[PDB]
C-alpha cells in the first residue's frame, strides 16, 4: 500500500514545467510584494501633499479629482491580482481531478494533464498585453512634476506640485522591467510545451 | 491499512462540486483581497479631507456626521464576512463527522454529506438578496460630489466637498459586478446539485 | 502498524464538541476579525479630530487626556485576547499528553480528556462575565457627541466635539450582541458536558 | 515499517517540558500581540501631536529628538524579538539533527537531547536580566506629562506637551507585569530541569 | 513500504548545512522583521515634518525631492529581498528534482544535490558586496540634520530640517551590524563547504 | 473827518437782516463743524471694518466698490460747502463797493445793496432743494445693515457687515434735521425782504 | 470827533460782567482743547481693538454695534457745542444793534443790553441740567471692562474685552468736574446780575 | 488829518479787479478746502488696502511702489500751492510799497500799480498750462482697478487690485472741472487788464 | 482827541516785561507747537504695535492697560495747558479794566497793573514744581523697552515689547530741556519785578 | 493828531528789507505747508508695513528700532521751527520797543532799528549751515530699500523691506532744494544791509 499526501504531491510536480515553478517563485517576490510593501508607503501622502496656489476652499479637491482619476498603484493591484488567477483554477482543477480519481481505484499511474496547461498559459499570455497597452496608454513611462487646473470654483490658472515626483518614476521602471521579464518567461514555456506535446504523439 | 490524512481530504473533495470549488477560488481573490488592500487606502481622508465652507469650530464634524452615517468599507466588510460564515460552518461539520467515523471503524466507503450541501447553498443564496437590496437602498450606484448642510452650529447653508468622488465610484462598480457574477456562481450550483439529487434515488 | 499525524486528530477531535467547535468558528470570524479589520480604521483620527474651542497652546492634549483615560478598542483586544487563552491552554496540554502517551506503545485507544474541559469552560465563562461588567461600568452603551472640558490651562469652560459618535456607536452594538450570543454559546455546552459525563458513569 | 513525520514530532514533542510549552503559548499571544496591535496605534501620533509653545520654524523638531532619542515602542520590539531567538536556534537544531539521524537507521527510540537544553534556557535567562535593567534605566516606571526644552533655536524656556501620558502609562505597567511573570516561568523550568537531570543518573 | 512526504524532507534536510540553517533563522527575524515592523513606523513622516522656513507654495516639495531622491527604507527592502532570491530558486528546484526522482522508483537513497549549493552561495555572497558599496556611496553612515536648499520657486537661501534624525541614525548601525554578521556566515559555509567536497573526492 | 474801517463795517452791518446774522451763525458752528469734528472719525474704517464672508483676494474690494460708489461724508462736504459760496460773492462785492465810493468822496451815506440781496437769496435757496432731492435719492432715510453680494471673483452669494449702522443712522437725522431747519431761516428772510423792499417805494 | 472800532468794543465789553468773561477762558480752553487734542487720540481705536472671543465673521460687528449705540466722544462734542450756542446768539445781536445806532448820531453813551443777558443766563443754565442728567442715565461714571454678548450669529455667549478701560475712567472725572465747576460760575453770575439790576430801579 | 489803516486797503481794493477777487475766492473754498478735507480721506488707505495675490514677504511693497512712484494727493497739493505763490509776492510787494510811500508825505493820491499785476497774471497762466500738461501725462483721466506686477521677490505674474477706483475718478474729473473753469478766469482777467490800460494812456 | 485801539495796547504793552514777553514767545512754539505735531504722529500705534507672546484674546489688552494707566502725551498736554491759564486770566482782567476806564474819561494815563502781576507770576512758577514732582515720580527720565505681565487670563509670565522705545526717551529729553528752561524765565522775572517794585516807593 | 495802529506797522514796515519780506513768504508755503500737509500722511505707515521675514513676536520691533533710532520728519519740524525762532524776537522785541516810545511823545520820526537786524540775520545764517551738516550726516540724500537685521531675538539674518522708497527720497530733494534756495536769500541780505549801514555814516 500506499500513502495519498504524496501522490497528491507528484501528481501536481508533474504538470508544472521548472520554467513554470520558477516564473512562480519570481512573479511573487519581486512583484507582489514591492506592491504591497514598498508601493503603499510611497502612494500614502499623494493627495495631503498635492499643494495647489490657491486659497479658495474646494478647489484643491477638484484639481486633485481631475489629475488622477485612477491612482496607478491599485492599477498595480489589479493587473497583478488578475494574472494571478489562471494559475489557482488550474491548480484547483488538478486537486479536483486527481483526488477524485484515486477513490475508484484501479511505477506509479500520474495522471496527465498536458492539454489543460497549454490553455492556462495561452490565457495568461493574452492577459499581460491587454493590461501592457492599457498601461501605456493611461500612464506613459515617468511622473510629471506640475499641472495646470483651471476647474471651478478655481479662478484663472492654478498650479499644483506633485509629491515624489522621482521616486515615483523610479518605481515605474522597476515594474515595468519587472512585468517585461515576466512576460518572456510564459512565452518561453509556451513554445516549448507545445513542441513538446506534438513530440510525444507518434501519429 | 491505510493512513487518514488522506482519508480527511477525499472526503471533503467528494462533496464540494466544481462549482463550487471555483467560486471559493474566485469571491477570495477578487473580493476579499481588494477590500483589504485597495479599499482600505482609499477610504483613508474621507473626514480628513471632507473640506466644509465654514470656519466655526464644530460645524464639520456636524456635518460629515450627518453626511455618511455608516461608511460602506464597513458595509462591504460586514456583507463579505457574513457570507463565508455559511461556508465554514458546513466545513467545520464535515471534518467533525468523518473523523469521529473512523475512528469505530467498518474502493473507499467515503460518507455521503450531500443534504447538508443544499441548506447551506440555499442559506448562501438567501444571504445575498438581502444585502443587495440593502446595498441598493442604502448607498445607490454612484457617489455624489457636494453636500449642503444645514445643521447646528453651522449659519446658513453650507457646503461641503467630497474627497476623491470619481475612483469611489469606479470601485463601487466592480465590487457590483463581482458580486452580480458571485450570486449566479451559487443559483448554477443549487439547480444543478438538486437535479442531480433526485436523479440518483430509485424510487 | 499506523501512522501518528492521524492519531494526533482524532485525539484532539473526540474531546471537542461540536458546539465548541462551532463557538471556535464564530468568535474569530466575526469578533477578532471585526476588531482588527473595522475597528482600527474607525479609530484612527479620535484625538486628531477631537475639536475643541480654544486657541491656547496644551489645552486640547489636556482635555482629551481627561475624556478618554484609555480607548475601547484597547479594550476590546485585551478583553477578546483574554478569553482565547484558556482555549490555548487546553489545546497544548492535549497534544503534549497525546504524543507522550504513544510512544511507550501498549477499534482506536483514545485517550479521555473530559475532565480537563469542564475546568476550561468554567474559567472560560468566568472570564467573560467580568469584563461584561467592567465593560458597563466604564463605557455605557453609546457614545456621547459633546465635551464640556474645564483643566487648566484652559481659562472657562470648553467645548469639545466627539468625532464619528453616530458609527461608534453602531459598531458598540454589534460587539456588544456578538459577545453575548457567544457567552451563552459556552453556557449551552458546560451544562451538557456535565450532564453527559454523569450519565457514563455506572456508580 | 513507521513514518517519519510523526518520528520528527516525538523527539520535538519530548525535549521541550510543559513549563516550557505554556512559557511559548503565553509570551506569544498576550506579548508579541498587544505590541503589535495595540502598541503601533497608540504610538502613531508622538510627534506629530507634541505641542510646543513657540512659532519659529525648526524648534519643535529638536525639542522632540532631545525629548525621545529611542522611543519604548521600538524598545519593546527588539526586546521581545531577542529573547524568542534562543528558542529558534534549538529548535533548529533539533530538526537539523533529528532527521539526520533517521536516515541511517539502526518502545522507540527517540534521541536524547537534554543538554542542549538547559544551555538555551541559560542563555534566555541571562538576555532578560539585562533588558530590564536597562529598561529600568531607560525609561523608568511611568509617563511624564510636560517637558521644558532650552536648545537653539528656541528663544528662553519652552513648556512641550507630552500625547497621551495616561494610557501610555498604563499599557507600560501591563507589559512589565508580563515579563516579571515570565521571566518566572524560565527560572521554575531550569531548576526543575537540571535537579531532574542529576535524578537520572546513577553515577 | 515508504512514504514520500518524508522522503521530501531529508533530501531537503541532507543538502543544507547547519551554519546555512542558522543564517537562514537569523537573518530573517532580525532582518526581514526589523524592516516591517520598526522601519516603517520610523519613516512615515519624513515628509510630513521636513520643516523648511519658508512660505511659498511648492518650495517644500522641491526642496524634499531634491533631499532625498529615493528613500534608504525602499533601498533596506529592496536589498533584503534581492539576498533570499538566490535561496528560493535552489529549494525549488531540490523539490522539482527530488520527487520527480522517486515516481519512476529504483539505508535510503537520497540524492546528491551539492554542487549546486556552492552556485547559490557564490551568487548570494557576490549580491552582498555591490550592495554594500551602493549603500556606502549613496547614504554613508549616519543621518544629517539639516539641509540648505535654493531651487526655485524658493528665493534666496532656505533651512530645512530633518525629522528624527538621531534614532533613524540608531536603526542605520543596527542594519549594518546585520549585515555584517550575515556577509561572513555565507563566508564560512563557502569555504567548508568547498574544502569538504574536494576531500570526499578520491581522485 | 471820519475814518474808513468802521465805515466799512456800517456798511457790511446794514444790508444783511438779523435773521441772515442768525443763519450765518447757526449753520456754520452745527453744521460746518458737527461734519469736520464728529463725521471724520465715525466714517474712518467704513472700508476696514467692512467684513465679507470670503477668503478669495480681491473679492472685498469689489463688494465695497459697489456698495458705496461714493461716500456720504463726501457728499455733505460738498453740499455744505457750496451753500457758503453765494454768500461770500456778495460778501466780496459789498467791500469792493464800498471802499471804491469813498475815495473819490462826496447822518452818514452808507449806500443801498439791498437789490443784490434778494438775487443771493434766491440763488441759496434754490442751491438746497436740489441738493435736498439729490440726498433722498440717493441715501435715503436710514443706513443698512448687510450688503449681498455677487460680483465676481466671488462665488455664489456673499454676504457683508456694515460698520457702525446705528450711529451712522443717528448722525444722519441730525443733519436732516439741520438742513430742515435752515432751509426754512432763507424762506423766513426772503419773504421780508421782498415785502420791505416794496414798501419803502412810494411809486 | 470819535471812531467807533472803539465804540464797538466799550459796548461789548460792559455788558458782560468779569465772571461771564472768565467762563469763556475757562470752558473753553480747558473744555474744548481737550475734548478735540486729547479726546480723539484715546477714542481712535474703540472698535479696531474691542476684541471678541469668536472666530465667525460678522460677530464682532454686531456684538460692538450693541455695546455702543453712540459713543461718548460726539455726546461730549455735541453738549459742549449747544452750550456755547446761546452766547454768540446774544453777541451777534449785541453788534448788530450796536453798529445800527451810531449810524443814524445823537462821557460816552453807550446802549445798555442788561435785559438781555438774564434771558441768555437763563437758557445756558437749563442747558446745562438736561445734558448733566442725561449723561447720567446713558453713561453713569466709569467704564466697564468686560462685555457678554449673546446676539446673533454669535452662538452661545461671547465674552468682549473693551480697550482702555482705565484712562477712559480717568478722562471722565476730569470733564465731569469740569463742567460740575462750570455750572455753578453761571449761576454765581445770575443771582448777581438779578440782585444789581433790581438794585439800580429807584421804583 | 486821516488814518493809516484804511489807507492800506484803498490802495490794496483798487488794484485788484472784481474778476481776480472772485477768482480768489472761489479756488481757495472749492479747491484747496476739498483737496484737504475730502482729499486726504480718501487716499488714507491707499497702500494698506492694496491687495496682491501672494504671501512671499516684501512682494506686496516692490509692487506698490511700481504701481505709484508718486501719489496725485501730492500731486493736487503741490499744484495747489504753487499757484497761490504769485498771489502773494504781489501782495506783499503792494503792502510794503504803500506803506512806505506814506511815511515821507506830499480825493485821495492812492498808487497805481497797475503794471505789476499784468505780469503776475502773466506768470499765473503760464504756471497753470505747464501743470495741466504734466498732469495729463502722469496720470490721465480715470483711474485703473487692476494692475499687473511682475518685479521681484514674486514669482510669475501677480494681479493687484487698487482700493476705490470709482470715487478717486469722480474727484478727478471733480477737480479738472474747477482747474479748467479757474483757467479761464485770469484769461477773461488778463486781455481785459491789457485793453484797458492801454485805454487809458492819450500817446 | 484820541483813539482807543491804541490805548487797549499801550495799556497792555506796558504791564508785561521783556522777559515775559520773551518767555511767551518760547514756550508756545518750542513747547505747544512739539507736543502737537511732533508727539500725537509717535505715540500714535502705542497699543497697535504693543506685541505680546501670547494667543489667547484678551491677554493683550489687560497687559496694556496694566502697563500705562495714562499715557503722557496727555500729562504733557494737560501740563501745558494748565501753565497757559494763569497767563489768559490776567490778560482778559487787564483788558476788562482798561477799557471801562476810558469810558468814564479825566503823556498819557495808562493804569498801573503791577500788583496783579506778581500774584500770577507767582502762581505759574508754583504750578510748575507740583508738575515737575509729578513727572519725576510717574514716568522717570527714560522710556523702557519690555514690560513682563502676569494679569489673568495670561498663564505664566508674558513678556511684551514696547515700541519706539529710543526716539520716545528722545523727545522727552528735549521736553524736560524745554520745561526746565522756561522754569527759570519765570524766575527770573520774579525777582526783578518784586526789587523793581519796592525801589519805585518812597516810603 | 494821529493813531499808533497805525504808527505800529511803518516801524514795522521799515526795518525789513523786501528781500526779507519775500523770504518770510516763501520759507512758509513751500517749507513750512508741505512738512504738515504732504509729510505727514506719507510718514504714517513706516513701521504698520516695515515688513520682515520672520515669525518670532518682538523681532520686527527690534528691528525697526535700530533701523530708524529718529526719523526724518521730526528732524524737519525741529530744523523748521529753530530756524523761524530768531525771527520771532527780533519782531517780538521791535512791538516791546516801538509801542513803549509813543507813551511818552516828543515827516514822521520813525525808531531805526538797523543794527538789531543784522545780528538776528547772522543767527539765522548760523543757525542753517550746522543743521545742514547734521542732515547730511544723519539721513544723507535718497532712501533705502532693504536693511539687513540681525538683532536677537531674531536668529540669523533677517531681511526687511521699506515702505514707499520713491515718493520719499522724491520729497526729500524738493526739500532740500527749497532749504539751499532759502539759505542764500539771507546771504543776499545780510551782504546788502551791511554794505548799506557803512555808506549811511558819513564818519
Amino acid at each position: 500500500g500506499v500513502d495519498l499526501l504524496g501522490f497528491l504531491i507528484i501528481t501536481l510536480n508533474c504538470n508544472v514545467t521548472m520554467v513554470g515553478k520558477l516564473w512562480f517563485v519570481l512573479t511573487m517576490l519581486l512583484r507582489m510584494l514591492v506592491i504591497v510593501l514598498a508601493g503603499r508607503p510611497v502612494y500614502q501622502d499623494e493627495q495631503e501633499r498635492f499643494v495647489c496656489n490657491t486659497l479658495q476652499p474646494g478647489c484643491a479637491n477638484v484639481c486633485y479629482d481631475v489629475f488622477s482619476p485612477v491612482s496607478h498603484l491599485r492599477f498595480w493591484l489589479i493587473q497583478g491580482v488578475c494574472v494571478l488567477l489562471p494559475s489557482a483554477v488550474f491548480s484547483v482543477y488538478v486537486l479536483h481531478r486527481g483526488a477524485t480519481l484515486a477513490a475508484l481505484g484501479p511505477g506509479l499511474q500520474v495522471p496527465d494533464f498536458s492539454a489543460g496547461y497549454i490553455i492556462h498559459l495561452l490565457l495568461r499570455t493574452l492577459l499581460e498585453a491587454a493590461f501592457g497597452a492599457l498601461h501605456y496608454f493611461l500612464f506613459g513611462f515617468l511622473a510629471p512634476k506640475k499641472f495646470p487646473c483651471t476647474r471651478p470654483p478655481c479662478t484663472g490658472v492654478v498650479d499644483c506640485y506633485v509629491s515624489r515626483p522621482t521616486e515615483k518614476s523610479l518605481l515605474m521602471l522597476f515594474l515595468w522591467a519587472v512585468s517585461a521579464l515576466s512576460f518572456l518567461l510564459g512565452l518561453a514555456d509556451l513554445v516549448c510545451s507545445l513542441r513538446r506535446r506534438m513530440r510525444r504523439r507518434p501519429g
